[PDB]
């Protein structure tokens, strides 16, 4: 029933929904979210990193950490009412920690400027203009609007002035996954506010078709470059996985289309069909090269695909070699094999689905 | 049992509890105070300096620096009331408390976390309840006017504070609402009505009803992790350090309202082992493991044991504390080889000579 | 037939421009340079060099780390069409990281000013001269061209001033090595724009065979101190071999006169004829001494002549005791016995030669 | 000799009649003097590499610094073909003193940003000491403007307070420290014809009331004026330190309590060989709080006249320490305590306070 | 003649380079190490760098002596080969280039002395550097520095007359006769280059000296004078006389014949059956070296001076086989240098020609 390492049957994740329950190694790992004063992650709106300090957390990912964390609130917040408030709270607090310079600061050390949203930079800022609507879908306070507006107009000027269709992190540095969390960030907005900055959809997903993808692998290239025209010629895993996650949000056919053709190309199933782990480019044997992130982002596609196996067979890969363990009440892991470890995995046994999200009933 | 004395323990219950009839503090207690008095320089209350040696050497966080200074505070007032040939040392070790508590070493987390140049001037009632109780005690003990202007000042903010607020109490930061915090500043509300002949402590009653309706369970006699007054949200845990801390507090203000939760607490959380001899609390529900989170939990129980007049809980939980740190007394001063947590000589001397709040609060003024 | 502990033979070196095809190792030494967020030394145009901390790289040497891959860029660009513009984008990244601070800022450190390019410095400024030059071959982009304008006239102005034939790195500090770079920059500002900058090198390769060469061993001394009138009296291989190679592409016949004579000065084969090493100077049988470059440079002069004989003998020698390994198609070796390893092996398995990099057909 | 012994007690206490130090002194001499900047005596400039050697605290620099200066003006009155070099030790001891790495601590707590304005008396009292002494030794009035300034500052506090003395910070009064203002008074009386001394019959009643247990001739730690608080507690080396210096002032005080604080504190072992100071009561440890017990004590013994108490002593500090002497110079391995070598030179040559005071004016 | 254990040339190499023309090849091997490894070889550049010395482990204290004896060296070896001139002119220049960094006489301005190292006082510099300046200008005859030369020899000369001891302090009340011995030298040699009477106070301070800073019958100085007190320190020191008596021997050279005798009797111990000897470093000792650590060092120095083949030969044996000198690509290394300044000294007495020779160096 339970192999050891797994704290909870894949049957109990996506059944949390119906329960109207979270599972009790979910309900832990909030408690590490939560409980302890001062080196809790969601402990304080202050400009303090503790957490991410005893993790080790690189500077340049805890942007990623707070937004992998605020996604997984934003779906508690949808299974189970009583915890709505406490979601609400800790994204209140993901956003507020999002605007510290701790966070933003590479963008003005590598010489880039000195205000990380007034131009590119969209993966910092893609992922808080998701963040502040996600907040105010969850709680139906006010008190980002303003920052939230603006931060979506920057967003549709510089999409609209483009003639590539979304928006650079550096000049000739395009990702498609950095795109896929902006563009979703306007459906936010418009589920809001009734606006149709959406309608520059339908451009971007024709665009990353045309030379950003290849078609056969079902598989996006690592990164496209504008000013020279380049896309470097290797495919990418955890790049692909983050974007049709993201896509199938806003159009569940395109990622409908790829996803099989994307398991062909990356996805090793061993261990007799119980386990799965995938390679992150083309031409390896090897296993979660790179960034270190496809087996991860993996698991949270097979979540928003509704692939139980897939989603069964990774986390058997995943979790067990973590070691978890459950102390007085919280959950740890012993050796988390990745960057973004504990994110992941919590944002994947809780995800609603991105479009189940832009559909959250309104805060009473 | 209560006149034993286990391995590892340097003086009985029965001898730690007599100390105010018997107008002395025990051996121990004295070679603490030899600890925090003595060693030029190194000793936590050598100077009122912005100097903090003692804490260094002992690998004290710094956000916990304010606790402390304001748990040797607490000890010292009682010491006070125990001997009266002691009361002028602890008045002096109370000066330099207050004095080391102002320094920015203490406080400056606030200002480096984003929230302001200024400690007291809204929010923070951790740092500035203790801060306030501290004054309070210190003009209680000596008499000094030394910091009456400043005392005036920081209970007017409370005071304002709590009648501009639609929740009864103040925050720790916008949305973080802590039980434990507001008691200390409620308590520091009675002490400045000792002092004043005022009754800023007429807010206490709006407060008890508060949290009894909304922040406790009663049926387990245990308050909730933390309250966020602008989501509504309360963090779905109980808290056995949080609550032994606020029930000990509140005994010196309504005695009745902790009577009515302690038996429930100690069924919540208290684990007695070893044939009766030991006990260990569980920090939260939903577990087995003792001193989880902050890692508190026996040690402020320990305290609320003396507060109550638990002689049997309180041998239990010294029993299981002290020994495994393993106390020696070297040249007429304590030392611990293995602390078992942070703030662990603090809060064994302020349970060893806790006299109660009441009585703090009622502290007769000293001799010409 | 693939000697032991190699990745690819020496033939299929020689034979990726006609199979219009990078080799595999080459594919995962270029996946190395782009693919890792943050820490690849292509990730981004920003002032970061993550990817030197990581290889130890001494903050003097980021400057020829930077030129190097670049040159070698350049040469996957005639190789396969296919990566033109990833080889032009990367082209970009280097020309922009060069200009940083932490990469010329030695100048103001050591107290020779605050301007890296106004005079001197030619180390610095010939190699950025070069690779701007050698960017806009690659892309048609104009992004530099004004700034390749001012530096280009900078470098032929302080040419025409100085009485001996180039220019210092500092007063009294003459190299070879580092005038042969400048050089070649102004042949590749006259390829784009019609001009005869280059009119001034044949002064110039007048004047280094003079006292900079010993003619009978084919071989450069060290430097030139033109104040004192001093030469260091070391032959140097390391500075031998760069500047034959760079000369190749101006001057072949220079080159093919001084390059068996060179061969015969420093060249060690040893292992019954299967491995080479080079002397880094006279007066010793070690090898590799001083900046421990010397071989690592005859491997891109043995391209440049097109010696596959000696560039399969060293590469025998340097590549198996690093240990390469490809995990995730990318390349890395565990033992680089040398400052500038991963560059220089890059360099000479793709290079075209200086000549047909100056003709570079356009995008 | 005993192993770990240089000289005998005998050769001690016989310097000043035979007008020579012990060859060991000199070797202490020499360690003070000798290699360039390493020596703590080699520059009057504000650099503390010695210290920095022997790992000295900063708070402790400037006892280290008084405490030779002391030693020195033994020195002095013993050889006087060793006066001249005192005198220029005793010139750099004071500029050394006056650096802010010195007494920067009472800014850094956040009392001031002028270390003698107020308070602060074990500083500003050893300085004022220091001047006086370096004035007898040499003569000199380089300081002499400096030195009235500072006297008038602890005369005017003396004055002013309705406690007999001077604080260290407000409500922190130790009697050591008031014993050296107060001999630094008796100094500047003798060298210009003043009455500043006239306070010292006050402090010595003060003293005797509730910071002394005359039954045990031990001072309590600490005063503190604003509470009244006296530290509950007896210490042997701040009773040895006060004792020693009262006894240069008044004779019959320190008579009175020195056999009482021997019975309290001191243990003879090693069949009557060693002896160790305890420093507190209700303890058999030896030499706990700040470990100074036992080197304040030999001070006293020698003060005193106390031959047999001081060659006990000796034998316990000296002999673990493991002196040795190479080139010329005196080192120990093994130092027992902060300011080991400061304490053990001034014991070795102290000619009494009293002595001191009286020294005969320079040739 | 034999070549003793563990020596790379014999003693009759080393004294014959001058009438042979030419260096041994040791020596060529040291003069690579100084020139030849880009950044890292001390003489690679004028700039205010000083890796060669941070690889060593050089105290700051101590890199003005290491420059000056590197430039003294660099002055005989102009004289020994012709062909060497022009490369040691150039080295001298380097020389003088760096020894003007603040990152070698900064401590007297760390030290409280004041912010310009040549204004007054802080003779051990500024006479070495005096020096530098007029050897320089003998070897290349160029006037790169004379403006700055002619100015410090003006300094030394004001200071020297206003003065009522003979010679200058390195700091208020202390005197060190080596300094000064450094520091008349340099007028000696600007005068060979003007045609000046600068060296005209050197009589009146070779009189001073004789007084109580020396004990005649042992030929030995004391450590220091400090004129303020009238105190000399009561230890006499052979390192301190060594280098005194050497460069005293370029102005008066029965001075240093007079007292080198009885300097070897005080100080010098022979060993090992007459093959070796170390030099203790004061009186009452069995010791050798101590102190500074460099008293058999400038007895090597001073034997050269003095023509003591003998002595010369023994000190070598003593102080470079335990060193373990190699030759790897032409360039010399020491695995255990003994002391500080160990390459400098022992490169310096290898090719000293006399300062008397470098005083009336020829014209280029």
């Amino acid at each position: 029933e339970l192999p050891p390492g797994r704290l909870a049957t894949t049957e109990d994740y996506f059944a949390q929904q119906a329960k109207q329950a979270v599972t009790p190694d979910v309900m832990a790992q909030l408690a590490y979210m939560n409980y302890i004063d001062f080196i809790s992650p969601f402990y304080s709106r202050g400009c303090s990193f503790e957490a991410w300090e005893l993790k080790h957390t690189p500077q340049r990912v805890i942007k990623y950490s707070i937004a992998f964390y605020a996604y997984g609130l934003a779906s508690v917040a949808l299974i189970d009412p009583k915890l709505r408030a406490l979601a609400g709270h800790d994204l209140d607090i993901a956003v507020s920690k999002m605007k510290c310079k701790r966070v933003w600061g590479d963008w003005e050390e590598d010489g880039f400027g000195t205000d990380p949203i007034e131009k590119e930079n969209i993966m910092y800022k893609g992922h808080l203009n998701l963040m502040y609507g996600l907040y105010q879908l969850v709680t139906g306070s006010r008190r980002y609007e303003a920052e939230h507006a603006h931060l979506t107009r920057i967003i549709h000027d510089e999409i609209a002035a483009n003639p590539f269709a979304g928006i650079v992190c550096e000049p000739d540095n395009y990702f498609v996954q950095a795109n896929s969390v902006a563009y979703l960030s306007l459906w936010v907005y418009d589920r809001l506010h009734g606006t149709d900055y959406r309608a520059a959809t339908r451009a971007w997903l024709d665009f990353i078709q045309k030379d950003l993808i290849d078609p056969e692998r079902g598989a996006f290239y690592l990164s496209y470059h504008p000013e020279s025209g380049a896309v470097k010629p290797w495919i990418s895993a955890y790049t692909t996985a983050w974007t049709l996650a993201m896509v199938h949000g806003m159009d569940p056919a395109f990622s409908e289309r790829y996803y099989p053709r994307f398991k062909q190309t990356f996805v090793e199933v061993y261990d007799e069909g119980r386990k799965a782990r995938v390679r992150e480019t083309a031409g390896t044997d090897d296993a979660d090269g790179g960034v270190g992130l496809a087996s991860a982002f993996t698991l949270l596609l097979a979540r928003e695909m509704g692939d139980q196996q897939l989603f069964d067979q990774l986390l058997n890969h995943l979790e067990p070699p973590a070691k978890p363990s459950i102390v007085s009440a919280s959950l740890r892991y012993e050796h988390p094999g990745s960057l973004l470890f504990d994110e992941l995995l919590f944002l994947a046994k809780v995800h609603a689905g991105f479009g189940a999200l832009l559909r959250m009933p309104p805060p009473a």
